[PDB]
């Protein structure tokens, strides 16, 4: 498992950040 | 389970929130 | 279970949040 | 169960939030 | 693993501090 | 391994401080 | 190694020491 | 090396030393 | 060396008492 | 050297004490 | 008798409080 | 007599929240 | 009888926050 | 009597504190 | 009786301190 | 009584230190 | 009873230094 | 039992010496 | 068995002094 | 067993002070 | 003649604003 | 003469707002 | 005249904020 | 003239802080 | 006279102070 | 005068220090 | 008058420091 | 009277001390 | 007066140096 | 009077150091 | 493209909101 | 490109922006 | 580039502001 | 440049804070 | 460049920190 | 320069706190 | 200078070690 | 100097001390 | 000087130490 | 000086030591 499937959102929440971010880059470009 | 079928819940809602980041990219692109 | 059939709904409910995101791409695609 | 017959308009209320965001996406198609 | 799993999510954390700082310096460039 | 995909976690985590204060020095330019 | 990919973030942490106070020195210039 | 490449942070801190230092005496100049 | 190159060092050190000390001859002058 | 590079710093050593004491007669001058 | 009879206005605006709240919790029951 | 009577017509203002929100209640009775 | 009947609408206040609380509990369950 | 039933508030103000905390670990459960 | 149902309050207050940390075990889980 | 069951309280203060601890070490895990 | 349960508080107190200091050793891995 | 569990905090408070030094041989590593 | 089990924190105290200096040996290293 | 296990910190006492003049033999070097 | 006819707007502006508050305090009075 | 005859509506927009709160002081009369 | 008369609305500002709480205290009077 | 106007607005401000105050202390009453 | 009224701005300043903390204490009461 | 009246703003400051204690001591009761 | 008066601030921060230490007694109590 | 009741601040002082460390003996009782 | 009652600050001070003292023989007992 | 009170404050002078050294000797017992 | 005729749906958008805020400024002419 | 058609339509939006404002300007006015 | 045809937008987004704070300052005025 | 033209952002962005700036100043006028 | 232009942004910076605080002199006056 | 005109920056920098210290010295005045 | 215009620096950043101090003695007066 | 305008930054300097020790004498008094 | 104006600073150095020791002097009084 | 305004500062020195050695004197009496 329950958390093994439970891990898997800590990883895919980074993977926001990533990309939340990467709009950034081009907000002030 | 009752907590196991709970916690895709938790991945379910990141899973949202690449996609509404996603859009940003795309919106000062 | 009475939360068995009422977790569902947890689900369910982040379920519409991949896709009225998913429209948002499209939106300022 | 009265709460069992009433739980299932929680499942059943997001069911309608997957359909009118589905129209959403063919808004923008 | 469980934990191997988990490390990822310290590896793809700092990923984020590297663009939102990438951004900075092109914020006051 | 798991620490030697743990430790690249402190390897990018001083490539942030590089370019946080890589802004600073265009900062106050 | 598993110390030889560690020692080099004690190299670069160095790196942030010269630029952070790289920017002070144009600071009070 | 281990020490080899160890051992350039004991030589890349002073650098520091040298500049930090170096705007305080464009501070009080 | 590994002492040699570790020995520029204990030069680099005194080159920063030099300047760090360059300030105080104009602090209180 | 390993030494003549290693005499320079005690040359060097003293010449803080030229310049930090040279501030102390212009202290209480 | 100025304030007193104002007094449980205050008093029954919190039983307002209590019924949507107890009509909250029957709403996602 | 202009705030005395002016009174009774805060207290009959929160008598109105009680019974909408008991037949707010009634709603998902 | 001033503050005394002022009392028991801190007390009734508090007596809401239980029922929304005891209600958010039932929203994510 | 003033400071006595006032005392319960502060009481069952902790008690909303349980429940949203009660209810807070089965939203990232 | 005043600081005697006051003392539990204290107790009662740390326990909701127990839950939000035993929740945030599970949010980086 | 006053104290008896206020000294409960400070043993349950550091039982949510072990917990936020608990949860900081599978931060960077 | 007062200090024989009080006792246990200092007992507790340090068992979040372990742990804290058990986490600290893994951010530096 | 009032200085006999009182020592074993003296024992427990040792033990996180150990490990916050056992995590600064790795920060300097 | 006071001083007993009060003997080991002396022996654990000088336990500590070693590896903070055995991370000191690898500071300037 | 008093002074047996006294005794060995006394001889571990000085085994920090082998390794910090082993480090600080390392310092000027 | 410009700014010295907008002045008065600023007068006028806050002129309002007595009266619409003078109203509140006959509200809840 | 073009912001002149400007200036006096910035004027008589605020006449109106004493106006319409001061029918709204009758309304609470 | 231009400043003179701007004047009074910075005194004219804060005689409504008597009046907004003059109400604030007949509210949960 | 002109400060001295400006001096009562300093003066009428802290008229607010005394009743939005006032107001408070029936609040938690 | 400008800092005579300016003086009592300093006085009534505090005098909010005493009751806002004056309903603190009526508060956790 | 104008110290005068200040000495009483000295005075009336420590009178808050008083109260916001003299809530923390019924704070943690 | 003038330091009779301020020499009461040195008596009542003095009673501030009774009291806020006054709580900490009991807060590790 | 200029002394005789600035000596009661130094009476004072040392009754804060007392409590202080009044805390502090069962701090790590 | 002046002194006789300034002589009680001199046993007052040493009344504290016990205390901060008796907390020692428990923190290391 | 002045002496015989200071005479008690050189006795409870001395009274710390049996206590504050008595810790020393159960320090590194 | 598909997205290639999407685009200038993004572009045409935006046209939209320069005439009518063409015409806003019409407004105020 | 697409990007590049895209691209117009950030430097049309910002367009919009001018005109509100450049009326914006002409209502206050 | 496109990023030079996108470089002109966060010239044109300042332009902007500019402008609204161009009229709040005759807002104000 | 790209950055040239980039570089009048910088300059055009503290052109703002002048006027708003240059506002707040008339607004406590 | 592209630093010379780059310089009068830190020029034009300070110059906005004259005016807020060249307001907030007229705030308090 | 192009430090020439950065040097202005630090002349003007200094000026800004001359301000806000000359508006502190009215808060307290 | 260039060091002509950054001398009055060090002149001009005294001055304001003057105001603020004389803004203390102001507030504690 | 250039040394002689420097020299009155020394004078200066010492002319806050005066300042700050002109309100020691009033905080204790 | 330019010693003769730098003399100064030693004489107006010790004028701050009379008034810090005239302060010392007030504080034990 | 020159030494006669320099002797001064010799002269008042030790007029320090008079007024802290008053002190002193002061402060165990």
């Amino acid at each position: 498992q329950a958390e093994i499937l439970r891990a898997y959102a800590r990883i895919l929440e980074a993977d926001a950040k990533i990309l939340e971010a990467h709009a950034e880059i081009l907000k002030a470009q």
